[PDB]
């Protein structure tokens, strides 16, 4: 679920997804259009694409299970579809952590739609 995604971001990236990634660039936040603007933005683009490929369950409300072992986030459960949702969120959380070096809210927060033309929308 999205609440779990927020949890993973805070666990892995040690940041609040709501407060740092809810309206960044063209893709960080609900939906998206145009070109991913930077590393962080592409992380979001990929996450959106990942959710878009999940069939059989709901990435927004379904709850998945995970544990922490060998210093990582391990997605589990007996439901392959829910495990897939967890993998999407896990990958995005790590991506945000790994690209904190270039995170730039001053340039990319509330970027604007004109800067994210529908004609430049990169396909998954």
């Amino acid at each position: 679920s999205l609440v779990q995604f927020e949890t993973l971001i805070m666990k892995v990236a040690k940041k609040s997804g709501m407060q740092w990634y809810s309206n960044y660039g063209c893709y960080c936040g609900w939906g998206g259009q145009g070109r991913p603007q930077d590393a962080t933005d592409r992380c979001c683009f990929v996450h959106d694409c990942c959710y878009g490929k999940v069939t059989g369950c709901d990435p927004k409300m379904d709850v998945y299970s995970f544990s922490e072992e060998n210093g990582d986030i391990v997605c589990g459960g007996d439901d392959p579809c829910k495990k897939e949702i967890c993998e999407c969120d896990r990958a995005a959380a790590i991506c945000f952590r790994d690209n904190l070096n270039t995170y730039n809210d001053k340039k990319y927060w509330a970027f604007g739609a004109k800067n994210c033309p529908q004609e430049e929308s990169e396909p998954c």
